[PDB]
């Protein structure tokens, strides 16, 4: 939206900057106008190299003063790109360094109640993340390139005028039919992309509700046929994708088809301008040259606005956060200091409401009153403003109506240093930053001894925990070299508290980490340092609170009532009920970073973002997104594997390959006629400059119509061949991925949200390593070799010296295309260590605010910058200069072979035309040589790690659907006895909620699992079916073991209810009938009349026919559930298993279940939990579990003789409502 100007980007440079910024604009402009300053030696070594064909001792006098001149400008080239380079990187350096140093000031001295994490604390740490590297990537380096591809324009089209004007204008007004024909390609290719990028996303829903629904997908067998609706969804890309590879041929030949008819429009005028006596054939050399590689050379300085425009816009965002006007400011002189304080707190009628939205109300009309000396306990039930107290004593705020005195005195007339020192703050998950456990310790105070440090964790219950460690008090808690990682979180913290010596101290809730034992070691280090210190005590549960000598209790706005424990007990005023509430009983920002960061990265460059995780307890994790060099490295053998997946169109690739080495015959057929009109233009015979340049017209015509039928060949060819590999791998994917057991789909980073991207981009990304890695191999290999065959028959003692120097003129032609994109390198991955420490300033404020660290994590940051500012000088020097050196060996050994050149001809051994047919094929040879050597390591190097995607085809599975040793299934009769069985989930093994677990069903009969207030209560059913393994013992299933029959024959005949039903993208005739294949009309129509809802699906407008998986009307929970036992009821199964958890009916006036329980249990096995004690009249037997052990079998006739038992304590939750 609001955007700054370009200029006020560069409003932080000192000083110095101002002289990095002027030798390097300096440096840039002089390289600028090199290419149009070689164009003018050139053609005038020429006219001193061939008219005096007849005086040769005129030639080897001016052709050694004219290849002196190219050392002289290679020390122009030498010491100018050195100048752009180690001028430009390090001096956009120097501002980013300084910006983050102004604005981390800027956040640590704002209002702490500003982050609330609604999209808060999640935008500041963005914000420091990635646009101080768009501020930098638009002011470094590519100003150095808009300043120098620039001026190569300006000074081609001076060279280009002063020399020959009348071509100067033929040479210009060409171009646009060339750019004209070079955007239409680029028009329609969007065109047909856009048609493939849209079609399949009709495909990225079909593999999306077989991925999500997975529990539902394995348990009937519908995995066969969630195959045959993702191939007939992606043939309606792969005939789209054909023609796609018809118009990248008619748009690279096309291009050529006016490129080699437009040299013949500027070579003819010039046989014309000759012959009538206006120039020479030297002078015509210059004033085309210039003027084309000048005039294209726009296409480069206007490339750079896409980065530009970057710039404006994150860097706005990072320049009104500096100047945003905070209203809780220190005031160093207009503030007092008290001294011999007594902490008498007191509030009067002080009103108070979030100012991010004064709609709901606080502290209406709130009054209390704080002894000295005394702990009181502030109490509540839920949030009524339960830990808002403690957010105001701290002034994270200001109350919007009231006022608040201590001891007499208001605090807003003092100043936040008098303030905070005295109170110290203990609340949830406690900041550990990732430093020692001596400088955690030192944030209450920096220096006083080393002895006291160890008396404060000594009544810590602490000091005995750090001293069994193997270091003197030296643990990273932010790596994870030793961990305190256990369920009893050591609290350190309280060493903070106790060093600091406050006189008011507010602590907080902190006994949640589910209490017992361990933690009631830190509770009695809690009650043994509030001694002679003004508190509170904030508590939810009244357990620890029996020992507290003055409670007050709010509600809603106000206090209600006061006094110690004894009185409060009495009255049951709001006590009683709660006592009974007593009885009847961070990690999202790095999803949350992940998001804002994912749908984004499209423009920006893979070295540029960051990757979030939460890794250790001790910060965010930063990872660079440049891991895939350095991480998941393909399998060695897939150069041969993917070739071997691709094969059947061994036709279409023999095909394509011969129109591939007719496509590399284009280079010296250019080369070898442009080296020949240099010849003609030096003849003496003006009607033989006439006759012999109609031959080398009609050759340029006659190979601009070759280019078309050469590049039609070999890119609608080789893509047939890479269209028929994005679509095999696309069917055998999800023919891999629907064979692993359902625990792979419960971690995080395998949800259905990147496995379907997976199939997307990453699979995408094999046309581009099996089918345009060869093409541009052949075309290269090809056209390296006809021009050393050329070489080698018109003169060989030239052709030699060449091939020893074309190692050198190889490095130089592929230095010129690393400096396209620019030579810093990952500059995501060194400012990476500084941004974490900016991540622990941040979303950790609230314990920052306090202890004043706000002078502590600045000298922690720019301690730190040291290391990315000596890197990039280092890297801005040895890469400016090794760039230099390169070029000057690029000028500098064309200065050898011409002098060589204008040596033989003095002892008649070779020619003129015979030095130039082999010095101009052997420099436009190497141009495309280094094309094929940039792209190197990509072949070699695990292909990319996008191209890396076999970590699903090989893949071994656990839990096989099907197999060859396995009997079939005949007919089950229910005999599900379960032996010694423990179990746990393979992603957190940790708890181990079954304890030798067994049961024991006999054929014709039900089971009446109680909820057992969610005790892994909907797992028994999981176990029915194979979506898991036991941890040890059998699941002794038909009186026979379950992992020994064929699973994809048993899934068939035991059909299930699911818990939270949902349906999928079809119309209701499916979603009744999913469960049963085969049936077409008859028995389906029957089967909605169980759950009866008749008149519900009799009424709608388009008969059965309507969306409700999406995108079309929605439907209520109560109603869905009837269309989910439809299902059950017509696949008429063995073993009926159904479902019910923490309350998820939501249908009041419950109906939907009186008919549906006792009309189904006819004649089968059924295995049905309830949650709410309610229509639990179980008919054959009941199983009551408590921690993994069942406790009390029978019928529902000896549970009711039991006096207590399990189940009376059930009974009093029926009058809890
Ligand atoms: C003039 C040469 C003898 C000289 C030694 C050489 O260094 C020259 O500067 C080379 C690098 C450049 C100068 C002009 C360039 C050509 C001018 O640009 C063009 O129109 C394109 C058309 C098409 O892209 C061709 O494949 C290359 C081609 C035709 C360019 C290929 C490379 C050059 C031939
Ligand atoms: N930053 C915030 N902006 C707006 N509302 C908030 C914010 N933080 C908390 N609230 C809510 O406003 C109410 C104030 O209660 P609060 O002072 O947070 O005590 P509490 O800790 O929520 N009660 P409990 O958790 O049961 O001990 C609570 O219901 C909060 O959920
Ligand atoms: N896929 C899973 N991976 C790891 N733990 C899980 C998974 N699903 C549930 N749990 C944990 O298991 C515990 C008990 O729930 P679970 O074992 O799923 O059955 P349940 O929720 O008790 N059934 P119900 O009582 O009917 O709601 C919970 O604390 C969950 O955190
Ligand atoms: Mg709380
Ligand atoms: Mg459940």
């Amino acid at each position: 939206e609001q955007s700054l100007p370009f200029f006020k980007l560069f409003s932080f440079a000192d000083k110095f900057d101002y002289l990095l910024m002027f030798v390097g604009s300096l440096g840039a402009i002089v390289h600028g106008s090199s290419m149009p300053v070689f164009f003018l030696l050139f053609g005038q070594m020429v006219n001193g190299f061939g008219k005096n064909q007849m005086d040769l001792h005129q030639m080897v006098h001016e052709v050694s003063r004219y290849s002196l001149y190219f050392v002289y400008l290679g020390l122009v080239v030498c010491f100018s790109s050195y100048a752009e380079i180690a001028c430009w990187m390090y001096s956009g350096e120097r501002q980013v360094a300084a910006l983050r140093k102004k604005y981390l000031e800027a956040v640590l001295k704002q209002d702490v109640g500003f982050f609330d994490t609604d999209a808060r604390t999640g935008d500041i740490v963005f914000s420091v993340s990635t646009d101080t590297l768009l501020v930098q990537d638009a002011i470094s380096e590519k100003v150095g390139n808009f300043i120098h591809y620039l001026s190569t324009f300006l000074a081609g089209l001076v060279v280009g005028f002063v020399s020959a004007w009348k071509l100067a204008l033929l040479s210009v007004a060409v171009i646009p039919g060339i750019a004209f024909a070079g955007g239409l390609y680029a028009y329609t290719l969007t065109g047909i992309t856009s048609k493939s990028r849209e079609s399949y996303a009709n495909a990225g829903v079909i593999a999306e509700q077989a991925i999500a629904q997975v529990r539902t997908v394995y348990s009937y067998v519908g995995e066969s046929k969630a195959l045959n609706a993702y191939s007939d969804a992606i043939q309606y890309t792969l005939k789209l994708g054909y023609k796609a590879g018809m118009a990248k041929g008619l748009g690279l030949g096309c291009t050529y088809g006016i490129a080699c008819m437009s040299w013949a429009l500027v070579f003819w005028y010039a046989g014309v301008f000759i012959r009538n006596g206006q120039t020479d054939g030297g002078k015509a050399f210059t004033a085309i040259f210039s003027a084309i590689v000048g005039g294209m050379s726009l296409g480069q300085s206007f490339s750079n606005l896409g980065a530009f425009s970057k710039g404006k816009a994150a860097g706005y965002k990072l320049m009104e956060i500096i100047n945003q006007r905070p209203t809780i400011i220190q005031d160093p002189l207009d503030g007092k200091c008290l001294d011999q304080v007594h902490g008498n707190i007191e509030f009067k009628d002080v009103t108070f409401s979030y100012p991010s939205r004064p709609d709901v109300m606080i502290f209406r009309n709130f009054n209390i009153f704080f002894p000295s000396g005394k702990t009181v306990a502030v109490v509540g039930g839920s949030g009524s403003g339960k830990s808002t107290v403690v957010s105001l004593i701290e002034r994270f705020y200001d109350p919007n109506s009231g006022q608040i005195l201590l001891d007499g005195v208001e605090i807003k007339t003092l100043q936040l240093k008098f303030l905070r020192e005295q109170i110290g703050l203990v609340n949830q998950e406690p900041a550990l930053f990732a430093t020692t456990i001596l400088e955690n310790i030192l944030y209450g105070k920096p220096d006083a001894t080393m002895v006291e440090v160890e008396a404060a964790a000594s009544a810590a219950n602490a000091h005995s925990f750090i001293t069994l460690l193997p270091k003197g008090y030296d643990t990273q808690v932010g790596e994870r070299g030793v961990q305190l990682s256990g369920g009893q979180k050591q609290r350190i913290a309280i060493a903070r508290a106790m060093l600091k010596d406050p006189k008011i101290l507010l602590l907080d809730e902190a006994t949640s980490a589910l209490d017992a034992s361990s933690e009631s070691i830190v509770q009695e280090a809690l009650d043994r340092v509030m001694v002679g210190r003004t508190t509170v005590v904030v508590a939810h549960r009244l357990c620890t609170i029996r020992n507290v000598d003055s409670i007050a209790v709010i509600q809603q706005g106000q206090v209600v009532e006061t006094g110690t424990h004894e009185e409060l007990i009495a009255k049951s005023g709001a006590y009683a009920s709660l006592i009974r509430f007593q009885e009847m009983v961070s990690t999202r920002l790095s999803h949350s970073l992940s998001t804002k960061s994912l749908s984004l990265r499209s423009g920006s460059l893979r070295n540029l973002s960051y990757s979030y995780s939460t890794g250790a307890d001790g910060r965010i994790e930063m990872i660079s997104n440049a891991e895939t060099d350095r991480k998941t490295r393909a399998p060695e053998n897939y150069f041969y594997r993917l070739l071997k997946l691709n094969s059947p169109e061994w036709p279409y690739s023999i095909m394509g390959a011969v129109g591939s080495i007719l496509s590399g015959f284009i280079g010296p057929t250019f080369a070898i006629v442009m080296s020949n009109m240099i010849e003609v233009f030096y003849y003496t015979d003006y009607d033989s400059m006439e006759r012999k340049t109609k031959e080398y017209v009609f050759i340029y015509i006659g190979a601009g119509l070759y280019a078309v039928g050469a590049y039609l060949i070999q890119h609608y060819f080789f893509s047939i061949m890479g269209e028929n590999l994005t679509t095999r791998v696309r069917r055998m994917m999800l023919s891999a991925i629907l064979r692993n057991e359902v625990g792979w789909f419960d971690e995080d980073e395998h949800n259905s949200s990147l496995i379907a991207a997976r199939l997307a981009t990453d699979a995408a990304d094999v046309k581009s390593a099996i089918a345009e890695r060869i093409s541009v191999i052949l075309q290269n290999m090809t056209s390296l070799l006809t021009s050393f065959i050329v070489a080698f028959i018109v003169e060989w003692r030239v052709s030699l010296l060449i091939l020893g120097t074309f190692p050198l003129l190889v490095l130089a032609n592929f230095a010129q295309q690393l400096s396209l994109k620019g030579f810093a390198g990952d500059t995501a991955k060194a400012h990476a260590k500084t941004s974490m420490i900016a991540g622990e300033g941040v979303s950790n404020i609230r314990t920052v605010a306090a202890f004043n660290a706000q002078s502590k994590i600045l000298s922690l940051f720019c301690h730190e910058l040291r290391v990315p500012q000596k890197r990039s000088l280092y890297r801005s020097q040895t890469s400016g200069f090794l760039f230099g050196l390169s070029q000057l060996a690029l000028y500098g050994s064309e200065a050898l072979i011409l002098w060589y050149g204008a040596h033989l001809v003095s002892k008649g051994v070779s020619t003129f035309s015979k030095v130039i047919k082999v010095f101009v094929v052997l420099v436009i040879t190497a141009n495309s040589v280094a094309e094929t050597v940039s792209l190197a390591p990509e072949i070699i190097r695990g292909g990319e790690a996008v191209g890396s995607v076999f970590s699903v085809l090989d893949r071994q599975t656990r839990i096989d659907p099907d197999d060859a040793d396995a009997d079939p299934v005949e007919t089950i009769r229910g005999d599900i006895e379960f032996r010694h069985v423990d179990f746990a989930y393979p992603s957190r093994p940790d708890v181990m909620v079954f304890r030798d677990f067994n049961l024991r069903i006999r054929a014709g009969h039900s089971q009446a699992l109680v909820g057992a207030s969610g005790s892994g209560k909907s797992s028994v059913i999981a176990m029915i079916e194979r979506f898991y393994d036991p941890l040890a013992g059998k699941v002794m299933i038909d009186g026979k073991d379950i992992r020994r029959l064929n699973l994809k024959s048993l899934r068939l005949k035991i059909g299930l209810v699911q818990q939270e039903p949902a349906l999928f993208a079809a119309t209701i005739f499916d979603n009744i009938a999913y469960g049963k294949d085969g049936a077409t009309e008859s028995e389906v129509i029957d089967a909605a009349r169980a759950a009866n809802a008749h008149g519900f699906i009799s009424g709608l407008p388009e008969g059965y026919k309507t969306p409700v998986g999406e995108r079309g009307v929605q439907l209520s929970g109560g109603q869905k559930q009837r269309i989910a036992i439809a299902r059950a009821v017509l696949k008429n199964p063995t073993v009926l298993l159904l479902d019910e958890a923490t309350s998820a009916l939501d249908a009041e006036s419950e109906c939907v279940l009186q008919e549906a329980l006792e009309r189904l249990m006819r004649g089968r096995t059924t295995v049905v939990v309830a949650h709410r004690l309610s229509t639990i009249r179980g008919v054959d037997c009941i199983g009551v579990i408590q921690d993994g052990r069942i406790v009390e079998q029978g019928s529902h006739s000896e549970l009711v003789s039991r006096p207590e038992g399990a189940y009376s304590r059930l009974l009093q939750l029926q009058t809890h409502r």
